[PDB]
């Protein structure tokens, strides 16, 4: 199916397993990063397409290390380029998920929450497995 179809199905699963409010997925082509899908339909403050910059950068700091990182958004004391672009969302916290294949670096999953609930490792081991297919599934469309 198309990139939209198999990024949106994925979020069509998270609702229904994975206690989240805001998830955006960002695609990695040409040692470029870019916003390229939201759920809820409505809220980015960037728009779909923009570019994000490595200096400062929570989300290419995930790439860089190969880690999953998670950030509390209340920590008056740590900025970040992606940060004044999460909160104006009302998000008090964030999952940012590497997503990579064998081969390469695929993109970025973020995952919100409005409210600061520990995620238990239960959801991280089962958001880990789903998005290493996923890195799989998008990198077989291309």
């Amino acid at each position: 199916m198309s990139l939209d179809d198999i990024i949106n199905n994925m979020i069509d699963k998270l609702k229904l397993l994975v206690h989240f409010d805001r998830i955006s997925f960002l695609l990695l082509a040409n040692e470029t990063l870019k916003l390229s899908h939201v759920y809820p339909k409505g809220s980015h403050s960037l728009d779909i397409g923009s570019t994000i910059p490595k200096e400062q950068s929570l989300y290419w700091s995930a790439l860089d290390q190969r880690q999953t990182i998670f950030r509390s958004l209340t920590d008056t004391q740590d900025n970040f380029y992606e940060k004044q672009y999460l909160a104006i969302l009302d998000l008090k916290s964030i999952l940012v998920i590497p997503i990579y294949s064998k081969n390469k670096r695929v993109g970025v999953l973020s995952i919100g929450r409005k409210q600061q609930i520990d995620w238990s490792l239960d959801d991280l081991a089962f958001l880990e497995q789903l998005t290493d297919h996923l890195a799989v599934s998008i990198e077989n469309v291309e």
